């Protein structure tokens, strides 16, 4: 590949069922062609794929930890929302029940 901006795989018990990207207009989750299973939740039917906003879907920023955000104140710091696009990114394997792994090499 060749930049910009940022993507992640995104997995759901285990199986990669899509991608979320960032770009300079903003956020972008969609389905993979031949996921049919159980929707990431109620925003995100299946049929409905690929969805596009200007920020952060609701969803997808419900999943950072109030703790990290807490952890900011001390005090106080961006929040952006590509900040949290990138902890969404960072960690990732491990932190919210679904999964991401950023799309690299990229
Ligand atoms: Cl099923
Ligand atoms: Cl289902
Ligand atoms: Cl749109
Ligand atoms: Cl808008
Ligand atoms: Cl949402």
């Amino acid at each position: 590949m060749r930049d910009l901006v940022r993507s992640g795989k995104v997995f759901l018990y285990g199986e990669f069922i899509g991608l979320l990207r960032e770009d300079h207009r903003g956020f972008h989750f969609s389905y993979n062609p031949d996921y049919q299973g159980i929707p990431l939740s109620l925003s995100f039917p299946i049929e409905q794929s690929p969805f596009h906003s200007d920020t952060l879907f609701p969803y997808f920023a419900s999943l950072v930890p109030e703790g990290w955000l807490k952890h900011k104140y001390a005090l106080h710091q961006r929040i952006d929302e590509s900040d949290m696009f990138r902890f969404l990114l960072n960690n990732g394997e491990n932190m919210l029940g679904a999964v991401q792994i950023q799309e690299e090499k990229q």
